[PDB]
């Protein structure tokens, strides 16, 4: 008998739907087979995730350190698990991420998001097919690398495909983990970490020459790494910035405009919200972002049904009675947003797309929503992800309308985040058409 075997169990879909169907099934603690146990009570996920007793399991981390014998994320901020190596570089780039920090990253998300619209303006005849995730991936790239390297990607004027496509590669070995696969996979994080080298050398000859460097994640993540015997922590934490800082914002952006495209009333009154707050301004200032009320809980909703990184690991290491079932030690404890999200213990109507769940009025999710993780272990990005994600939502609600084209799915696909299916392929038009 498996160390495992007493515990319930069995005996545009993915595997966090079996997750799901299996949390319904059998309960609050489940077995799934490295065996893991999915654990979906609100009292498993306070007494886990909000206590720094409970660190990662690394083994269900190793997709992300290492990719087929080289070295992609390594032991930066998402994938160390040990506390206080974690806990040392956390401190350090957290003043990266300041209240003061994030206000001066304006400029950025609305030059980025402005540069989108416009290209979107000029498309929208009502006939051109247009990917959203395509377009979306792209903003959020040539935002991230700009907020947080001062580096100008321009993947909105078609620029760095080599990039893009190195990007690709990458996320689908992460998800593998044949002969002509790996040679791919492995020469692309092998590019990825090149790109970090070449702009950090840049970074610190801009630093020797005396020239002007706004304070920035590179800042902090190279602060970080200050009296390291190599370079190897800095370019860990260089890709693991480069890619987390981009894709879940991406991601999160394509399901709200995929939801969005069936749900016109609640459009309305979005762009009736913008309408009101900023008007035709061009920009969005700080101050605004708080007032776009109605945005807020449709953004909180969307990453309801639709978390692009739908969970976490803690190790469990003695024995513990967790709801009733006695899980051994040295297990990984699997925590899902996702399932939890889908399941009609915790949410009334659970697919239904009602953003008045998130009202000023409406008793909060105990324990049973965390898009950005809970605890020491949340996003560090969370902040940064909300504003950027505003700013875009607003520009393209002031600006457009979209029509999802007839034979674009809602399912999703798992490839290391969870993200659409398709490509969210809409038609546009102008507002006041
Ligand atoms: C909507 C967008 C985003 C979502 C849904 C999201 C979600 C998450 C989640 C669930 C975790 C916990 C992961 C785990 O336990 O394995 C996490 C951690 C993290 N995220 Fe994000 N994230 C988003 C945007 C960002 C952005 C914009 C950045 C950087 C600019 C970022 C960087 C990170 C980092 C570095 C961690 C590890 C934090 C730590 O352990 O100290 N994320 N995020
Ligand atoms: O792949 C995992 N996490 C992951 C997180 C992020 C992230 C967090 N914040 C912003 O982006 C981004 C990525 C990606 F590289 F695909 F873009 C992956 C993973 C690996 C092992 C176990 C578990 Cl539970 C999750």
């Amino acid at each position: 008998h498996s160390r495992y075997e007493h515990i319930p169990g069995p005996p545009g879909r993915v595997l966090q739907d079996v997750f799901l169907d299996w949390a319904k099934k059998y309960g609050p603690v489940v077995r799934v087979n490295k065996t893991s146990v999915i654990v979906t009570s609100p009292e498993s996920v306070k007494k886990f995730l909000m206590s720094t007793k409970y660190n990662k399991d690394s083994k269900m981390y190793r997709a992300l350190q290492t990719v087929f014998g080289e070295r992609l994320f390594g032991q930066g901020l998402v994938s160390e698990c040990n506390y206080e190596r974690w806990h040392k570089q956390r401190r350090v780039i957290d003043l990266a991420f300041s209240r003061s920090s994030l206000v001066s990253l304006m400029e950025t998300f609305n030059e980025k998001a402005e540069q989108l619209v416009e290209i979107l303006e000029a498309k929208a005849d009502g006939q051109t097919p247009v990917s959203m995730q395509d377009m979306l991936t792209y903003t959020a790239m040539d935002i991230l690398a700009k907020a947080a390297f001062g580096m100008e990607t321009s993947m909105l004027l078609g620029a760095q495909k080599p990039l893009s496509q190195a990007v690709k590669l990458m996320l689908e070995g992460i998800t593998a983990s044949k002969r002509k696969q790996l040679r791919e996979v492995r020469e692309s994080i092998r590019f990825l970490r090149q790109v970090g080298r070449d702009w950090v050398q840049r970074r610190r000859e801009a630093l020797k020459r005396g020239e002007e460097v706004p304070a920035d994640i590179l800042t902090q993540i190279l602060k970080a790494e200050e009296g390291a015997q190599d370079d190897e922590g800095l370019l860990d934490n260089f890709v693991t910035f480069f890619i987390a800082g981009h894709e879940t914002s991406a991601n999160h952006l394509a399901f709200t405009v995929m939801e969005l495209s069936r749900q016109p009333e609640i459009v309305a009154r979005l762009q009736a919200e913008v309408d009101e707050v900023i008007g035709s301004k061009r920009y969005l200032d700080f101050e605004d972002l708080g007032r776009l009320q109605y945005l807020s809980q449709v953004l909180k909703e969307s990453l309801r049904l639709y978390p692009p990184a739908w969970g976490t690991f803690r190790l469990l290491e003695e024995e513990t009675l967790i709801d009733g079932v006695r899980v051994p030690g040295n297990t990984p404890l699997l925590f899902s947003t996702y399932v939890m999200g889908r399941m009609d213990t915790y949410f009334e109507d659970p697919l239904t797309f009602n953003p008045d769940r998130f009202g000023p009025g409406a008793p909060k999710p105990r324990f049973t929503y965390f898009p950005f993780s809970l605890g020491h272990r949340s996003c560090i990005g969370q902040q940064f992800a909300q504003m950027e994600v505003k700013v875009v939502m607003a520009k393209l609600l002031q600006r457009l309308e979209f029509r999802l084209v007839p034979g674009q799915r809602f399912g999703l696909q798992e490839q290391a985040t969870l993200k659409p299916l398709d490509p969210v392929l809409c038609t546009l038009r102008p507002r006041g058409w």
